[PDB]
């Protein structure tokens, strides 16, 4: 029953996703708001702890006590220059507990501090409860994914987050490996198969090259930009619309925190529409000083606004190929991961770089990792019996 069942969890930097492999198919499980992915956010309020959508939905009202990006801290020492650099950009406090970072917040009127693995365990507990509500019984066996570049300390702290969350961690697997499993790229028989995973998420960009030799995965190269993602594209749209508001009304809105946030969420929505329509409409009632902001933007203008950022995704692709010592024609498969890979210009740039090659994109790119983890969790629990 429950003991013969296992889930696959993609514990992402900005969003998490849970899947289950049963009756010959993967089911990506929708949360209680009907969303197939859940924000990796934890909010501490005057009455409760919120996780996911409810936590992301109140971030503007409570920024000091809304934790996100715990994955950037997990398994790291406080003195790590990655931690010291990131801390300057977060509205929540990060403290030092014997060279270990803790996020410090106000919860039910009291000061509380949490280890990154404790924050990530709250996200994991939510994914576990989302699976349980779908299945009708508690599932505790899980495969959790991590970036291919995570070291032993980061992998161990992720497993620790799983244990705190009440999960039996069957295995910690690499995100690009789970994506290759999702597409069945490890079941092509004999011979070395070279796979490139192009993973453009909400806040990070990862390029991974894997060799699959008779079911055995080997990481040949990892490249990317830990501070490049979908939110930089939302921000480029924001600056455009702030300048358009100034041209139409002779008013600078950039200082009004509420106006900028409402514009930001509307820009994120319009960006998604631009992946399947050649125009998107913004409809903001009373954006600033009672002025409605009803406008539109073409996909051509959005592509211009992010042109330099889209083009920059090809430098880590070339870097990974040189590190792996492979030419473009030596790569057998190209896999898309992350919601931002739905952007047509991004697909076109990658396909043209690989000389007109087909891309593996039929599985929802923001779900491909959880899909593969779910497949592996099923194989692993069946072998355990
Ligand atoms: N249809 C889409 N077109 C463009 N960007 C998209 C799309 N869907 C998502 Cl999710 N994202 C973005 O992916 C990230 C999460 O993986 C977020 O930045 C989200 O906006």
């Amino acid at each position: 029953m429950a003991k013969a069942a296992a889930i696959g969890i993609d514990l992402g930097t900005t969003y998490s996703c849970v899947g289950v492999f049963q009756h010959g198919k993967v089911e990506i499980i929708a949360n209680d708001q009907g969303n197939r992915t859940t924000p990796s956010y934890v909010a501490f309020t005057d009455t409760e702890r919120l996780i996911g959508d409810a936590a992301k939905n109140q971030v503007a009202l409570n920024p000091q006590n809304t934790v996100f990006d715990a994955k950037r801290l997990i398994g790291r020492k406080f003195g790590d220059p990655v931690v010291q650099s990131d801390m300057k950009h977060w509205p929540f406090q990060v403290i030092n507990d014997g060279d270990k970072p803790k996020v410090q917040v106000s919860y039910k009127g009291e000061t509380k501090a949490f280890y990154p693995e404790e924050i990530s365990s709250m996200v994991l507990t939510k994914m576990k409860e989302i699976a349980e509500a779908y299945l009708g019984y508690p599932v505790t066996n899980a495969v959790i994914t991590v970036p291919a570049y995570f070291n032993d300390s980061q992998r161990q702290a992720t497993k620790d987050a799983g244990v705190i969350a009440g999960l039996n961690v069957l295995r910690i697997i690499n995100e690009p490996t789970a994506a290759a499993i999702a597409y069945g790229l490890d079941r092509t028989g004999k011979g070395e198969r070279n796979v490139l995973i192009f993973d453009l998420g909400g806040g990070t960009f990862d390029v991974s090259i894997l060799t699959i030799d008779d079911g055995i995965f080997e990481v040949k190269a990892t490249a990317g930009d830990t501070h490049l993602g979908g939110e930089d594209f939302d921000n480029r749209l924001v600056n455009h619309f702030v300048e358009e508001f100034k041209r139409k009304h002779k008013k600078d809105i950039s200082q009004n925190k509420r106006a900028v946030r409402r514009l930001r969420t509307a820009c994120e929505r319009a960006k998604r529409t631009l992946s399947s329509s050649t125009q998107a409409s913004l409809e903001i009632d009373s954006l600033f000083e009672g002025i409605d902001f009803y406008t539109s933007i073409t996909r051509a203008r959005f592509e211009e606004l992010c042109s330099d950022l889209f083009r920059s995704t090809l430098e880590p692709v070339e870097k990974a190929l040189r590190d792996a010592k492979l030419d473009k024609a030596q790569i057998h498969d190209l896999v898309l991961v992350g919601g931002s890979t739905r952007i047509p210009k991004v697909q076109k740039l990658l396909q043209d770089f690989f000389n007109g090659r087909d891309l593996n994109k039929s599985i929802n790119p923001d779900e491909a990792v959880a899909y593969g983890a779910a497949v592996q969790a099923a194989i692993l629990i069946k072998s355990t019996r």
